């Protein structure tokens, strides 16, 4: 009955909470009305003054910004001209540079890769010999290693069968009485669990 | 007793593990010897080929690096000049911007900031005038609420104590038989558990 007795004190408090919620909501809204009323009076001033003054605000800034934009455009043109004239020369110089230097770079690139070709041909061939020597050795060595590992695997499995059979047998044989002792204690423990659970 | 047999079986598996590793390690050493011997014939050629490859490689790469160094010198040198000229031109281009537009922007800033003075100053005072009433509302309604909260505080304390008195007495009156029966449950549980856990 702990739930009922305690819940009774909870239901009564909740009821008393409503008894306090009533007046509190009335007083809260009562004062909130005064707040909204004052805030409305202030807001009327806020909006009116902000709006009436927003005109000269935006007008002043817009008129100035208008000139600013005009001056900006009046500058953008000659400034872009300087940039254009400059770009024409700068790009021309770069063009007149990328042409000879491009040819030179391409020519040097030719020798760069071509001289590399003269080395790549033998280099790759030598690598083939080295790789073949390694692969051939690793193949014979591999065959031996495979046999070695296979033999070790056989001995590993043979000695493992001597564990998978006798050792596991002993483990399984021990599991029987072990499970018995466990079941006996578990079954008896279940009694306590249920007994203490009511 | 079980742990004794368990460890006993582990002992047998250990001997048939260590002795298994006997020939295994001996053969593995020979196996490793094979790899080592192979590498003794592989790496010898590998290193010799590497030496006879890295030498002409670095040599030819030196030519390439020289080609590139010359290339970069023949590029960076004139490009540094062209870039300096172009940058100096751009600097002058910017100079004819940062100064004219700078003084212009400064005047724009004056027009903005000064306007802000005659726009934010009165606005701040307006805000104060509106905030004054706002604060007044918070003082009047605030003080009222403070009183309402005070009244409700007493009503809260009275209701809390109205519960605290019977609730604490009832809780203590409930905890007595509850803890008493719980103790009986604990005592029996302790005994029952010590009978199984042994
Ligand atoms: C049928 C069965 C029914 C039973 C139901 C019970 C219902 C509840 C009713 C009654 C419970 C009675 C328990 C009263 C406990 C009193 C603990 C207390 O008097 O303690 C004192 C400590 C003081 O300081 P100290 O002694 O440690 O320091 C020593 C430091 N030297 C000295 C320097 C200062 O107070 C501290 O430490 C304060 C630490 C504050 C930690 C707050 C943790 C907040 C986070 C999570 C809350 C989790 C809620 C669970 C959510 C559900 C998850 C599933
Ligand atoms: C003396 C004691 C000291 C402690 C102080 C007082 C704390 C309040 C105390 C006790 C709470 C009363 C007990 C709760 C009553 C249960 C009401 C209920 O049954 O409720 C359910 C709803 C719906 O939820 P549902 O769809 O999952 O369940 C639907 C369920 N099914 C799954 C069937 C569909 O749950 C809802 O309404 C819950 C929504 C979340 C409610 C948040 C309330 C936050 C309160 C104040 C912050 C407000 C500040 C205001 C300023 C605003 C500025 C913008
Ligand atoms: C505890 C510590 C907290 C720390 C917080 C720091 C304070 C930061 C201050 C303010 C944060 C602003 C956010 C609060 C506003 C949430 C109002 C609310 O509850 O939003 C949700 C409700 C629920 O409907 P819904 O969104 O799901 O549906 C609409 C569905 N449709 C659009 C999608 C299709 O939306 C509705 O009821 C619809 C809209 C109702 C409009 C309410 C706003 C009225 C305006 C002014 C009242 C206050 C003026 C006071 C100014 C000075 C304050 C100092
Ligand atoms: C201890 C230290 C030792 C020092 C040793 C020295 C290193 C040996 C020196 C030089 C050897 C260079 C060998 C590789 C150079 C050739 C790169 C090349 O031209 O390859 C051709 C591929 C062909 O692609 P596709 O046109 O048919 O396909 C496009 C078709 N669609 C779009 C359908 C996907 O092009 C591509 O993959 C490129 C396009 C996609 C990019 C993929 C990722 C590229 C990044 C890195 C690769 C760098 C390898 C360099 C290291 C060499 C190790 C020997
Ligand atoms: C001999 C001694 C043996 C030991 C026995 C006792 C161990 C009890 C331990 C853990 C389990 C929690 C027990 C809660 C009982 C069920 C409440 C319930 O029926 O629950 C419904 C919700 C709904 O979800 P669903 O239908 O999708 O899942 C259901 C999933 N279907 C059906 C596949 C299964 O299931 C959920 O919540 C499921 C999530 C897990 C339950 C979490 C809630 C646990 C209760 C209280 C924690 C208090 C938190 C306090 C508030 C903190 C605020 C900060
Ligand atoms: C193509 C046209 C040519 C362009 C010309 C540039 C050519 C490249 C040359 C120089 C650039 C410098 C690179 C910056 C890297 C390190 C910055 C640094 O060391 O940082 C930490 C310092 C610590 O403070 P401290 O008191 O110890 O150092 C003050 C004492 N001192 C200045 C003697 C060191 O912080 C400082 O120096 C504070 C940094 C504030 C810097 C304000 C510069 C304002 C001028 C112009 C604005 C330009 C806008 C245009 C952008 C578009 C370009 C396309
Ligand atoms: C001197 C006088 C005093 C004034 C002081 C300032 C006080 C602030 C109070 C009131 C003024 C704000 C009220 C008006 C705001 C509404 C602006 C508006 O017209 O709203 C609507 C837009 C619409 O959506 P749309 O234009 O994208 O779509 C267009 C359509 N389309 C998708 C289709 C293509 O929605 C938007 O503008 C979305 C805006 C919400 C996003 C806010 C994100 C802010 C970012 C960072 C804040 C950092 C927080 C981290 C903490 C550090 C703090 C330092
Ligand atoms: C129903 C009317 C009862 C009124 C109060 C009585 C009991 C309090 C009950 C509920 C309040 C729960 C909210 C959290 C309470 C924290 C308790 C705590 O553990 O507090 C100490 C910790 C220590 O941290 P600290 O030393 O760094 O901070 C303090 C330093 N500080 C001033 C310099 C910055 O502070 C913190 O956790 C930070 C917050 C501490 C807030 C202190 C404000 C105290 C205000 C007034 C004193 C009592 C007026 C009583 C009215 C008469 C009613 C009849
Ligand atoms: C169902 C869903 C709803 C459930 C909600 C849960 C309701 C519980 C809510 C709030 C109460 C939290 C309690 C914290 C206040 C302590 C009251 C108290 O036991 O204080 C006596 C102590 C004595 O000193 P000491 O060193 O031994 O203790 C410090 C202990 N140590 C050292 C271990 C840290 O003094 C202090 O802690 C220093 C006094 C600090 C004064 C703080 C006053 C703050 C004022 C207003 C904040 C508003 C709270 C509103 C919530 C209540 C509405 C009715
Ligand atoms: C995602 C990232 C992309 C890369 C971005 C790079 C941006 C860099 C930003 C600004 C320019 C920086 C300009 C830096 C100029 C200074 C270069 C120089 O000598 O620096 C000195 C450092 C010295 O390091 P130390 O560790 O020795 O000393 C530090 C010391 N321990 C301490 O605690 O203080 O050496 C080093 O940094 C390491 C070796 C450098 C060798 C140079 C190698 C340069 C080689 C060639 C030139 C560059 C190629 C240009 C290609 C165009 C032409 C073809
Ligand atoms: C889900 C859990 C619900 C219960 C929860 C309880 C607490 C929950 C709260 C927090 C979690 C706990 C978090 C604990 C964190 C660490 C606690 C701690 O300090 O542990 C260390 C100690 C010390 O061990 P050491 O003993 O080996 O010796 C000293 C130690 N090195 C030192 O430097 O001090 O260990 C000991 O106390 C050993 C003594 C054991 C006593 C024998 C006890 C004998 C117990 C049982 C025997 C019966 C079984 C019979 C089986 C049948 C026969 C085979």
């Amino acid at each position: 009955l702990k739930l009922l007795d305690n819940w009774d004190s909870v239901t009564s408090t909740f009821s008393k909470l409503r008894e306090q919620l009533g007046p509190v909501t009335q007083e809260f809204w009562d004062n909130l009305e005064k707040e909204t009323e004052g805030l409305r009076q202030e807001m009327s001033k806020d909006l009116e003054e902000v709006k009436a003054k927003v005109q000269p605000y935006l007008d002043d800034f817009q008129k100035k910004w208008q000139e600013e934009m005009e001056l900006y455009r009046q500058k953008v043109e000659p400034l872009r001209a300087e940039l254009q004239e400059g770009a024409r020369q700068k790009l021309h110089e770069l063009q007149e540079k990328l042409s000879p230097l491009g040819e030179e770079m391409r020519d040097r690139a030719r020798a760069h890769v071509d001289a590399l070709r003269t080395h790549l041909a033998p280099y790759s061939d030598e690598l083939r010999q080295r790789l073949a020597a390694r692969l051939e050795a690793l193949k014979e060595n591999g065959g031996a290693r495979l046999a070695e590992y296979h033999a070790k695997a056989t001995e590993h499995l043979s000695t493992l069968s001597e564990k998978a059979k006798p050792a596991l047998e002993d483990l399984r044989q021990g599991l029987l009485p072990v499970l018995e002792s466990f079941k006996v204690s578990f079954l008896s423990a279940l009694e306590e669990y249920t007994k203490k659970l009511n």
